[PDB]
């Protein structure tokens, strides 16, 4: 029937879900790998072995084992990001929304969640695929992957804990879509991968990785790129943190095998409790277990690959939010509070930039401070707050992304760049936090289309316009409908470097997104640190 | 007799000069030292031996030997600064303007000319003392001093060419005023020294040097300060340049005595012809022979003296012009012309910063370039022109002075700071050059009171305001007359750092003169250049 689909691995039975006074098909919790448990902890994923009978794909899967945020208990602004299903190492599943009736060979979009590579679930309310799948008539997949040590513990040289297995989980899920999505009405030749933060970085890493390039058509990157400073580590640093993880848990450290055997004996939560203890610095926007530049998933350094054009050549559509940094200041920097304006003293500012740029020498910290301090007014608590906000955002998200876009556009076949700066009317976070990291996601998934969610009429229109941009781009490689009286989102080009605002107001075109600060972050600071 | 005066060195006869429909006494070209000729070239000055009979002090003396600017033959804009008298090494004279009838014991101001320590004359039209002396009823002295190699050849250790002898010439003229000025109606206890550019640096150097402090009461510094990057050199560098001077003249370089003897045998013009060839780099706003940090005239480093409060504690009044840099770009940097808007290409902007900051390494050049470039609009010839203008002025004049004023005020007895930003109605230079280095001088000396010079009525008013500020400061240590009705020029204080604009409009008070850039020039850049 329509809800019963035979895949190369066995039969699965979906369920009929409502969506905005209508219905579509949903196949939830489809297994794409063998449970990476016991002796398979830290190991590359193995394809799911075929099953007899009918897989009950009627409900969401378990979430992967991860740090859970208990900073603000009962608070929806933080808890909406926490696992809303049981956590288990048995977590390699994907979800699929198929429009009803089932289309023939339609555009496919595959969502990859963010969460700093240490967290994230495919099952969050804001990742509910039904609205975008319905509205834009696309087949929408959300995958999952191992996070934290389970996904990114790297002991380079070992085949038992090689590193990057979380990215390989993602690849295996893509490979699965390639092989089976036709049976769901999806065109395997027109798959768009897209994701936010760590998910956006992930999408770009698959653009770079030879082993992933043939498993998708184009890419959307939201608030993340593969070259972000928090997104990868060297094999040496991966190993250092892996060894230090052992030390924290009183493991044998004589050899990888002994270290790994010991770590495989520990309950999941034991690992998580000490996860953050392996970071080299007091820091914000830094995460312990992340992709390693290993010479295998990544042939060489990310920079040289971008320089030599060694990467998938296709259309990309990508962008950032206005205040990427504020979330992370809230959690790790002095003077910030969810419940106040968070006017920042001069002392707390100094402390902040040190946390934000953990790896800089004193000269580097002075350079950053100078660049973001108004010396006619240096005791302005507000300017100090917003400056720290800009620093965290520019350095971790916006300028790394701009570096990527400029390198990619030299070789790619089309670039569309956006700047999302709408502040949602129903936000539960304080005003000072602005347009927060992650909060364009609810618009991309069409949450504003839901009456009871109490968005404004113009917010619903924005969501629809954004969904159409995303879906239309996925279908054709161009967010603009070829017809259309409506205004046009211009190509980003090496010379003119155009981008658009995304907000409730009529579209404006600008050029050179934060070029001043990004010259500092991308050219001058790196040269300063290397010289001193 | 009003014009006949007996000094400690001998009798002197002045001339009666008209001034603005009245008259005053002038004593022109009084000798204060032995001619620094023959075997006394490069030597410390010696007091003028007493003479018999009456010195005719009715005409200006010769100007010291110096480079003559022939860039723009016939052009008053550059020629007003060249020697208007025959040049001679026999040039250590001073001039005095005395109110008629002779004051009993009135305020004295002593003018020290600028000219980068390589040029200058006491006899320039724009230094004519009669207008200020007459209008404000002060005894005005203008001294002279050896410039270029003749004044500042430094071979530390040698007693034949010790260095700083031009500063000692200044001191000797000050000592003369101390000893003789009472005979002219002046109070040797209320002497203000004032000077512009090199003259302003000089003044600050007398504030610092123990040997000078007791020879004056207060100080005015215009567009120059002792700590300017062009205003001094180390004994090592001063030696290198002295030795390089000999090499450029085929001199015996084996010893100081031989080198010196060779150099004493050359015509003045031979020295001058090769003067510029000893500079370390291609540069603008750099001069070959300047004060040395010797351990004698300056006991220790200028910075350590400023830090320890090792200097004269008195009142100062100092300031800068809006476009200090423009004169120097015109002469040395590519793309600048007296007869065009001088829109500067990006390539010429790069060339300009390198010329402007010749000691910086590549990291430093990048820093400067970043700090003065609008990267949304880097090919704007205007912003590039003005940017380079600001670079030269901030680095060479404004920020050195701001460092001095901040350091000094922590110990001094009163600081008044100004920002001169009036472009004169009858300027012969192009508009792009703005408010030029040196062009507040004609206001301080009251030229706009001369109706034939065709200044506006409001420019005459401005001049009168400025002359009254300078003179009232000279008399009392405060440019303001309390009990008066006019706007008050506030003290510069460590906390509030207030300063005023000098122009034709109602007074405005501002705070933190160019803080942002001067933090860069005074704190950040030196830290960057010191690391490797
Ligand atoms: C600075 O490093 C940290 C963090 C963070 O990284 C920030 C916390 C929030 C970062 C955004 N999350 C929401 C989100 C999720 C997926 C995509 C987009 C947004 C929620 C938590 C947290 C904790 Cl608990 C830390 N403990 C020590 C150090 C540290
Ligand atoms: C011919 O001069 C130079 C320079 C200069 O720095 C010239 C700029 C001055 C030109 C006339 N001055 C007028 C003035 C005098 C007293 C107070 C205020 C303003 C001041 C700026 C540099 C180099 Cl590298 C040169 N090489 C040969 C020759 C020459
Ligand atoms: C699938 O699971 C849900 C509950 O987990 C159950 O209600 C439903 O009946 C199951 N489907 C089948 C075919 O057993
Ligand atoms: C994409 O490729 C086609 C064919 O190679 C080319 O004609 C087109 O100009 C390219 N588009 C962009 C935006 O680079
Ligand atoms: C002094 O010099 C002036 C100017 O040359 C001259 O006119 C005057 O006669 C001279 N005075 C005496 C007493 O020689
Ligand atoms: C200057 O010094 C005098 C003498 O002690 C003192 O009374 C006065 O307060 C000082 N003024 C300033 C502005 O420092």
């Amino acid at each position: 029937s329509e809800l019963l689909v035979n895949t190369k691995s066995g039969k699965v039975m979906g369920t009929r879900v409502p969506v905005l006074s209508s219905h579509i098909s949903a196949f939830l919790g489809i297994p794409f790998a063998e449970p990476p448990v016991g002796n398979m902890r830290f190991r590359r994923p193995e394809p799911k072995k075929p099953w007899s009978g009918v897989w009950n794909a009627s409900t969401y899967p378990n979430n992967c084992q991860q740090y859970v945020d208990e900073q603000f208990p009962g608070f929806s602004g933080s808890e909406m990001w926490n696992p809303n299903r049981e956590m288990s190492e048995d977590c390699l599943y994907l979800n699929i929304w198929v429009p009803s009736p089932r289309p023939k060979s339609t555009t496919v979009m595959v969502w990859i969640y963010g969460g700093g590579f240490y967290s994230g679930s495919s099952t969050l309310d804001v990742y509910n695929g039904k609205y975008l799948a319905y509205t834009e008539e696309v087949v929408l997949v959300s995958l999952s992957y191992r996070v934290g040590a389970f996904g990114f513990l790297a002991l380079h040289g070992s085949q038992e804990a090689p590193g990057n297995v979380g990215l390989l989980d993602q690849r295996m899920a893509l490979q699965w879509v390639h092989d089976n999505i036709q049976f769901f009405g999806g065109d395997p030749k027109t798959v768009t991968i897209f994701g936010e933060s760590a998910g956006g970085a992930s999408v770009g890493m698959h653009i770079l990785s030879p082993g992933s390039r043939d498993l998708f058509r184009r890419a959307i990157l939201q608030s993340g790129s593969p070259n972000c400073p928090w997104a990868s580590v060297s094999v040496a640093e991966g190993r250092r943190r892996a060894v230090e993880l052992g030390r924290n848990l009183n493991c044998n450290l004589n050899s990888d095998e002994e270290l790994i055997h010991c770590l495989r004996e520990k309950k999941p939560q034991e690992l998580i409790d000490v996860e953050w203890n392996v970071l080299p610095f007091d820091s914000i926007f830094r995460f312990s277990f992340v992709p390693v530049i290993d010479g295998e998933f990544f042939p060489t350094s990310l920079e040289s690959m971008l320089n030599s054009g060694n990467f998938k050549k296709t259309q990309i559509l990508l962008g950032v939010n206005k205040d990427e940094g504020s979330f992370f200041l809230l959690y790790g920097a002095p003077g910030f509070s969810k419940d106040s304006e968070s006017k920042i003293s001069r002392e707390d500012f100094m402390s902040g930039v040190k946390l934000s740029v953990p790896h800089a020498n004193d000269l580097g910290l002075d350079a950053v401070t100078l660049q973001y301090t108004d010396w006619m007014d240096d005791n302005n608590g507000i300017k100090n707050r917003d400056g720290l906000d800009d620093i965290v955002g520019d350095h971790n998200v916006i300028c790394p992304l701009m570096h990527f876009v400029n390198k990619y556009t030299k070789f790619g076949n089309g670039t569309y760049l956006y700047f999302f700066n709408h502040r949602a009317s129903n936000l539960v976070w304080p005003e000072w936090m602005g347009v927060i990291h992650g909060y364009e996601i609810e618009f991309v998934f069409g949450l504003p289309l839901v009456k009871e969610l109490n968005y404004t009429a113009e917010e619903e229109a924005l969501s629809r316009r954004i969904m159409h941009y995303w879906a239309t781009f996925a279908k054709t490689g161009n967010p603009n409908e070829p017809h259309s009286q409506e205004s046009k989102w211009p190509l980003f080009t090496t010379k003119e470097q155009k981008f658009i605002d995304l907000n409730t107001e009529p579209m404006k075109v600008h050029q050179r997104l934060r070029v001043q600060m990004c010259v500092f972050w991308n050219q001058f600071l790196p040269k300063l640190l290397n010289a001193t």
